[PDB]
């Protein structure tokens, strides 16, 4: 519907421009668009309908690739990599295998409470971002009773507590773009690796997951 | 179109069975919904009805007097589905503001919650209990699986893989002779009995629960 598509397009305009201004090396990792056929093929494989804002994102960049880099790709989301469609399919399948094996882990929990299913893995959690260490940001196509369909969540190896970080994929991308524009960043030399800091408060370099978690906690508490 | 054929075939059996054995009940089966009626309900609830459920609605818009088709349980009109889903969405909201063990058979197939926005009631016992379609399954569930939920269903049961299989298993019970009419001194109230075992009248919920238990137990030996 009219729920995040516009935000996705606008976000990508800002991120495309910001990166080309401040970090061309990172800009050049942003892959060409997926085709509708690529998307159709992935939807057939996974037996899922991608939400509209997620499809729109894929039709702008099919993730990050960075061919020539012995070290590894530089994540666009403050070190975390935007996954290619092929990576999304492979990882979803991997997580579906985990979910099968768990049927045949400490207490699983949700912020806000009851927004995300209290489980280690679910077939309908589609990973879109990876820390390449077992953790993801993705889209939740089977929310808890106080969740929203296609809400954006954190899950994986180290996410016993899962967080709703955005209402849709568009809002998530836009809040990331706003962090870039507000100056909430530092590049590190070895154009460099992109890390988060809160500029207005002179905040320390922080892991972007911790930032997202704190913001979710705060937003939940203020709305209660 | 998984279950659509089964839906069409089931309705053929039930339409004919009822006209043969219980014309009073036949006459409660409403005219088809229009595509516009369905579109309007989908817009109101912000959901996509599974294909077999849409096909069912385009054959009968529930019952309108009405003593229930499904061994006393009433097939709900589209307007009743919308109203009841909204009612259950209000419950789900009230449980969040402030927050009997909720469980699933099979385990982890249905979310362990009292109410969920994405559980669409299609049948009512007119006492707070439902058979419906589950659009937010647990990690070992299937999208659009058919479940029992409501007032007295602290444990929820997956009774069919889709709405077509459910309707067809009902139609097969009718054809197998698993029924008994009850005349009040009126062609009478339809109740279930197991004909092959010459068994007593049973509540159809208990029958469905027992069949779910049995199916689950027989399948557990198979892991590969």
């Amino acid at each position: 519907s009219n729920d995040g598509v516009s935000e996705t397009l606008l976000a990508w305009r800002h991120i495309d421009f910001w990166t080309s201004e401040h970090n061309p090396d990172l800009n050049a990792t942003l892959s060409d668009p997926c085709t509708q056929n690529d998307i159709t093929h992935a939807e057939e494989d996974l037996e899922v309908s991608f939400p509209n804002p997620v499809k729109a994102s894929f039709k702008i960049h099919d993730g990050q690739e960075d061919l020539e880099s012995m070290t590894g790709t530089s994540g666009l989301f403050y070190g975390f990599q935007l996954m290619t469609l092929d990576q999304v399919v492979a990882m979803t399948q991997a997580w579906r295998n985990v979910a099968k094996n768990l049927n045949k882990i400490p207490d699983q929990k949700s912020i806000p409470p009851n927004a995300v299913q209290p489980v280690y893995a679910h077939p309908a959690w589609i990973p879109l971002i990876t820390d390449n260490a077992g953790n993801h940001i993705g889209v939740d196509l089977a929310p808890g009773p106080n969740g929203k369909y296609a809400q954006i969540i954190t899950f994986g190896r180290d996410f016993d507590t899962k967080f709703v970080i955005a209402e849709n994929w568009g809002e998530f991308l836009l809040s990331f773009a706003n962090d870039l524009e507000a100056g909430n960043w530092y590049l590190v030399d070895d154009d460099g690796e992109l890390v988060f800091r809160d500029k207005k408060s002179n905040g320390p370099i922080q892991d972007y997951f911790e930032v997202l978690k704190r913001r979710t906690w705060i937003k939940y508490q203020l709305e209660r």
